[PDB]
């Protein structure tokens, strides 16, 4: 089996900004989720070869992971916070699409998503 190339984390012709909302997404949101006991399945792209999930990238056509999001934030890849929030939501949604309800990995995603929602509830204005 083969994995696909990972999502891009740098693109010199993509316009970039560093806003206070994006700084919050790195310093508060990403850092809170990254240190969590349940973060580890989400800290890198799914290696469907090593995990013996040959159908993963047949089902998941918009992969996303926190390793990618971390690199994007540290590279100032984004223009606005909504782009980054969409990446997080894609990662959670992919987990719920691929896995069975009640699987341990789904419980892990739900726990991270609850914290995610609590932090973005206080996303600073501007
Ligand atoms: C997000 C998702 O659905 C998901 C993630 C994992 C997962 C991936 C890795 C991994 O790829 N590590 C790379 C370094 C080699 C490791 C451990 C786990 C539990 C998983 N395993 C079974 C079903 C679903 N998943």
């Amino acid at each position: 089996s083969m994995n696909p190339p990972p999502p891009e984390t740098s693109n010199p012709n993509k316009p970039k900004r560093q806003t206070n909302q994006l700084q919050y997404l790195l310093r508060v949101v990403l850092k809170t989720l990254w240190k969590h006991q349940f973060a580890w399945p989400f800290q890198q792209p799914v290696d469907a070869v090593k995990l013996n999930l040959p159908d993963y990238y047949k089902i998941i056509k918009t992969p996303m992971d926190m390793g990618t999001i971390k690199k994007r934030l540290e590279n100032n890849y984004y223009w606005n916070a909504q782009e980054c929030i969409q990446d997080f939501n894609t990662m959670f949604t992919n987990c719920y699409i691929y896995n069975k309800p009640g699987d341990d990995i789904v419980l892990m995603a739900e726990a991270l998503e609850k914290l995610f929602l609590q932090k973005i509830n206080e996303l600073p204005t501007e």
